[PDB]
């Protein structure tokens, strides 16, 4: 019944906007400069970036960065952290799937496992704007620029991310979309090392179906955007890979940097 | 409208049949199947090959396996000759497809360029089961097991096309099915290099509204099946991307030589 599948959507987007601090509403009206209630101290050199501890929280260093942190670690460690922040945000969402914490404990972990950083980009992709990215809670905005220029190795960590999200974003999609499809991603079951399959494919059953009526009440006039989206999912595990062989890359240059045990354990 | 729909449908399943001599229902009759009129020539070990290579329906090389060629080098090369018949095949199909023709041929060329691999690791799995995948027309049945046997290099060369195989018929998809998602596969828009996207995804609109309609019609029963079928594309992709991975690898064991001037330019 559709009445069923709406009322599974109003759930999810429901435990969406509580588990997520910073939706893509509220992202986009900070992107675009017309909601100026609160705008973003911007970074675009290494000026800004010093500039950038004053204005915005920045644990980090403003002065010198080679002889103690570069600019380059700097930032990645920084970006390390956010992605901290969102598994442990991403964790908490999943938790309210329908079904997710009634499966076997193993398969829980190894859901999150594949599905966060999946799902990182696509929520990283609402933060974005061919231009460049927010940061420390909208406060903040990183040039796309700026990033392109870093050391060697961190010089070319956000590049495929913006490609993928300047196309995703163009599908015009809102949080209450995402929220289905960010849960439709955690539970695949193509995952490798699940022992129970068809218990997470009926819970997907579900999500797919709540996603498709979704999308078409949403959007009437977006002929086939169900299936466009779906595709989408290959871009991203794409994605995932780049990430994590180039992560291995600084991991063997950089014996003196650390990886936070969560990712480090996500990661293999 | 449903009609217009019904009708790209029987075109391409049409188109098809006349395009493929090995159908998935046929291949399926000979396979596991019993349907045992004629049963196809058993390659299961070293001698097998040899004591049947020499008897089959195969034009290329004979066994002499005695410090005379290497066995799995002469498997490989096989699957190459195989897969550019494959590839003229599915051009020949490719250009049946309403609209395909019509486009930049450059973009034609991009497509078919991409699309191609896809397209046969697809197909692939219909001549396959969980033990082995038919060879020469179907007139043979070359084991999973001698497969994984073989030398070092190309003992995982067809491996995770079984894996993929096994789930990818867990659909039970048949010829009419498949005749159109393979449509959808070759009018992608996202390949690199395309000029005209427009065009190209119009017609992949159109192609996927089709398939979602053959899929709820032929498969009632068979719940969110469409979605599914889209998803198998990462499977794919991620096949693909690990094929080409081996075939570096493999760049580096057979090369310089004079006698393969001419063999060697008919497979790039
Ligand atoms: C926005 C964030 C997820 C991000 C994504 C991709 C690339 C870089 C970043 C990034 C985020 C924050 C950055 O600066 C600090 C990072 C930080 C936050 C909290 C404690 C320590 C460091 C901040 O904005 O708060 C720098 C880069």
């Amino acid at each position: 019944e559709s009445a069923d599948l709406r009322a599974l959507a109003k759930h999810l987007y429901d435990s969406y906007i509580k588990s997520f601090p910073l939706t893509k509403a509220k992202a986009r009206a900070i992107l675009t400069g017309k909601t100026t209630d609160k705008s973003p101290f911007v970074i675009y050199d290494m000026n800004s970036l010093m500039m950038g501890e004053d204005k915005i929280k920045f644990k980090h260093i403003t002065p010198l960065q080679e002889q103690s942190k570069e600019v380059a670690i700097r930032i990645f460690q920084g970006c390390q952290f956010r992605s901290v922040e969102a598994v442990q945000e991403i964790t908490e969402y999943a938790k309210s799937i329908p079904g997710f914490v009634n499966l076997d404990l193993n398969d829980q972990v190894t859901l999150l496992k594949y599905g966060v950083h999946e799902i990182i980009y696509t929520m990283l992709a609402s933060l974005m704007n061919k231009d460049g990215v927010l940061i420390s809670e909208g406060q903040g905005f990183m040039t796309r620029e700026f990033l392109k220029s870093l050391r060697k190795p961190f010089g070319d960590f956000m590049e495929p991310k913006f490609e993928f999200a300047v196309k995703f974003n163009a599908l015009e999609l809102d949080d209450s979309d995402l929220a289905i499809f960010i849960a439709v991603i955690i539970l695949s079951g193509d995952r490798p090392g699940l022992l129970n399959v068809k218990p997470i494919e009926d819970i997907q059953d579900n999500l797919l179906q709540a996603l498709e009526l979704q999308l078409k009440l949403n959007h009437p006039e977006s002929s086939q955007l169900f299936a466009k989206l779906l595709q989408k999912m290959t871009d991203l595990r794409q994605i995932v890979t780049e990430h994590v062989q180039l992560l291995q890359v600084i991991k063997k240059t950089e014996t003196d940097m650390s990886l936070h045990p969560l990712l480090q354990e996500i990661y293999k």
